[PDB]
C-alpha cells in the first residue's frame, strides 16, 4: 500500500562547460556552465522527497577547459576538472558520448578512472572479445521514503548508449578495436535480462536523439524506437543539442508535449551545456506487490528565463571554488 515519489535529474552535452564563462570573450555568463545548472540540481532535490541524477555524456570534450585539460594530458597526478566538479553533485551513474572517444581509448579509461561515480555502455564491442568493452548496465539498490515516510529499497537499473556513428567520427581511434551495435537491438538483447535480474525500473541513458523516422538499423538517433521497447521506464537522452519536451518536436509520433512522453513513457533531452536540467517524475505503487509506475512527467528546466531576461539559477561558489584554479588556468591556456 505504498506510493512514492521519484526524481530522476539529467544533465547532457556540457561539453567541458563547468564554468559560467566565455573564454574567447573572457567575460561571464548567465548562458550556460555546470556551476549554474547544479543549482538547479540542488532545488530539485528539496522540492523531491527521493532522486537520483545521471550524464548522458559528451562531457570531457568541446570547450577550452577540455582543449586545456586534452593538451595537458591526464598524467600530472590531477584527475580531469569535470569529475573535480561533477564528483561533488552526487552522480548516480555516467553514460558514455561520442565526444568521450576524441582522444582515444587510453585517455577515456584515463578521464573516466577520476569519476566517482560508475558508467555504462552496452552497444560498444570490443574486437578482441566480441563482448561489451565496457559495462552495459548496473542494477542499483536506492533506498527511497514513501509518501507516509517508511523506507523501502528500490533496485534502479541504468543502460546506456552512444552512437554507432562513432565509427567514423573516431574511425582512427576505433576501427579494428571495438565496433559498434544498434542501439534498438541493444535495448531489446539487454533490457529483459535487466528485469529478470530484479530491476524494478530501468532508465535508458542514449546519447541520441529524437526521430520518428522508419527505422532502419544503425540510425543514430533511435530514441523513438527506444520508447517502443518494452521494460523501458524512462528515457534521459541528448546528443541533439535540442529540447525535448518542447514545441519542437510536436510533429514527432506518440509524443504527448505538455507531459513529456513518447508512447506514455517519459522522456527529456535537456538542452546542451548546462543550459537546463532533465527531470522524469514518476509516482509508483507497490499494491500487488511488485512496483508499478502509475505516473509519468518529464521536463527540461532552462537556467536562464529568456520571456523574462533573467537567471533562474545562481552560480553556485563552491563549484566555482573547486573549479577556480582550473578556471585560470584555462584562461591561460586561451591567452597563450
Ligand atoms: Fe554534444
Ligand atoms: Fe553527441
Ligand atoms: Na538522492
Ligand atoms: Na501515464
Amino acid at each position: 500500500a505504498a506510493t512514492v515519489d521519484l526524481r530522476v535529474l539529467e544533465t547532457t552535452d556540457l561539453h567541458s562547460n563547468m564554468m559560467d564563462f566565455d573564454y574567447y570573450k573572457d567575460k561571464p555568463t548567465e548562458k550556460f556552465g555546470l556551476v549554474r545548472t547544479a543549482s538547479l540540481i540542488i532545488a530539485a532535490r528539496q522540492q523531491a522527497t527521493n532522486s537520483v541524477l545521471v550524464d548522458n555524456g559528451d562531457v570531457i570534450q568541446g570547450s577550452p577547459l577540455g582543449d586545456y585539460i586534452a593538451a595537458k594530458g591526464l598524467n600530472d597526478g590531477e584527475i580531469h576538472p569535470v569529475y573535480k566538479a561533477m564528483n561533488t553533485l552526487d552522480y548516480a551513474v555516467g553514460n558514455i558520448g561520442n565526444h568521450e572517444f576524441n582522444y582515444g581509448l587510453d585517455y577515456l579509461k584515463k578521464s573516466l578512472a577520476g569519476a566517482k561515480f560508475p558508467y555504462v555502455n552496452a552497444n560498444v564491442i570490443d574486437v578482441k572479445t566480441g563482448k561489451p568493452l565496457f559495462q552495459p548496465y548496473l542494477i542499483i539498490d536506492t533506498p527511497v521514503k514513501d509518501r507516509d515516510g517508511k523506507s523501502h529499497n528500490l533496485r534502479i537499473g541504468y543502460i546506456g548508449f552512444v552512437p554507432p556513428q562513432v565509427m567514423i567520427w573516431d574511425k582512427a581511434n576505433l576501427s579494428g578495436k571495438v565496433t559498434v551495435n544498434d542501439i534498438t537491438e541493444t535495448a531489446k538483447k539487454w533490457v529483459p535480462e535487466m528485469r529478470e535480474q530484479g530491476a524494478d525500473l530501468v532508465v535508458a541513458i542514449p546519447h541520441s536523439g529524437l526521430s520518428s523516422d522508419p527505422y532502419k538499423t544503425m540510425a543514430e538517433n533511435s530514441v523513438y524506437y527506444l520508447s517502443q521497447v518494452p521494460g523501458i521506464d524512462a528515457i534521459m537522452f541528448g546528443h541533439a543539442h535540442g529540447v525535448f519536451p518542447s514545441k519542437d518536436f510536436a510533429a514527432i509520433k506518440g509524443a504527448d508535449i505538455t507531459q513529456g512522453t513518447l508512447n506514455g513513457i517519459p522522456a527529456v533531452m535537456p538542452g546542451q551545456w548546462g543550459d537546463h536540467l532533465g527531470v522524469v517524475d514518476f509516482v509508483l505503487n507497490n499494491d500487488q506487490g511488485k512496483w508499478q509506475v502509475i505516473d509519468a512527467k518529464a521536463e527540461a528546466r532552462p537556467i536562464y528565463d529568456k520571456t523574462a531576461q533573467k537567471s533562474l539559477a545562481a552560480e553556485n561558489a563552491k563549484l566555482v571554488e573547486v573549479l577556480a584554479v582550473d578556471h585560470q588556468s584555462t584562461r591561460d591556456f586561451v591567452s597563450q
